[PDB]
């Protein structure tokens, strides 16, 4: 049974963990080297405006340089996307499904996705008859019972509108 | 088939998608709300001072308060594990497989991993035979053609030290 990957449906290795081109998980050349799809590849994955605008996987920064990795090499000065030092602004959706908070930047946690959460995976948004027709943002799902969000409970059946079924 | 969490051998979703409390990937309560395993929780994962010293999923930051996110309510000032915005020394290991570099900071990518690197997720750390008896850091698995790694290409067969299976 694959663990990650292209082969294990675009799921993530834990911690770090380099997904080898055969869809494992592990460290070492094997997984992090030739082939490696995510985690702590060496050399990093392609990113950012070198790679098509292709973020990096396990929310690693994107180097000045575009390539994957942690430390203020990757994540300080010229940071193109992840987790970078510098505040990123929005409202222009935040990548990777961050939260647009009501302030205008992005990040993840309640005073992100809580209360006036713009866009990205905000707490409770609410859609559909239950909110007078109004549309999720990021291309969700409205559920069956009126809330945004991805996945069986909210694209399957009840589903009022986004990408369902 | 389960894809997340602990019904899903530990993987983590895609995209910062919420692992939810019974082993699938979305977003909304039902996935992000309680019981929530990785991902964008809302709220965040209990972390760092407040979870016995466990480090959020996906690399997310540990907030001073102890919660899962991003942004620099979570990465800066107090952050107390992930991505923050303050470097990390070592030389000591670095958390969550970070390579500790020639220099004695915390990262991924070659500059930490490649050559010099000491410990954790490094490129190309030679052990066994090939290295005249060298041991692998981190609890490692030291391959049959003698490189530190994880995962069955390195605790499988030809394993010649470390946590051989
Ligand atoms: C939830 C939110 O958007 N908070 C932001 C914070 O992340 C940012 O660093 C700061 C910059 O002045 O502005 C707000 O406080
Ligand atoms: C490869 C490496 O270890 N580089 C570190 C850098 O990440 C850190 O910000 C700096 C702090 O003085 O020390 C080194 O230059």
């Amino acid at each position: 049974a694959y663990e990650c990957g292209k082969q294990g449906g675009g799921a993530l290795c834990p911690n770090n963990k380099c997904c080898s081109r055969y869809g494992y998980c592990g460290f070492g050349p094997a997984y992090c080297g030739t082939g490696c799809q995510s985690g702590g590849c060496c050399p990093g994955k392609r990113c950012g405006d070198q790679a098509n605008g292709e973020t990096c996987p396990n929310n690693l920064c994107c180097s000045e340089d575009g390539y994957c990795g942690f430390g203020s090499e990757y994540c300080g000065a010229g940071c193109q996307g992840g987790p970078c030092r510098a505040d990123k602004l929005c409202g222009q959706l935040c990548p990777d499904n961050l939260c647009c908070s009501q302030w205008g930047f992005c990040g993840l946690g309640v005073e992100f996705c809580g209360d006036g959460c713009q866009s990205g995976a905000c707490c409770s948004m609410r859609c559909g008859r239950q909110a007078d027709g109004a549309k999720c943002t990021n291309n969700y799902c409205c559920g069956a019972s009126g809330y945004c969000g991805l996945g069986g409970d909210y694209c399957g059946a009840g589903c009022q509108s986004g990408p369902c079924t």
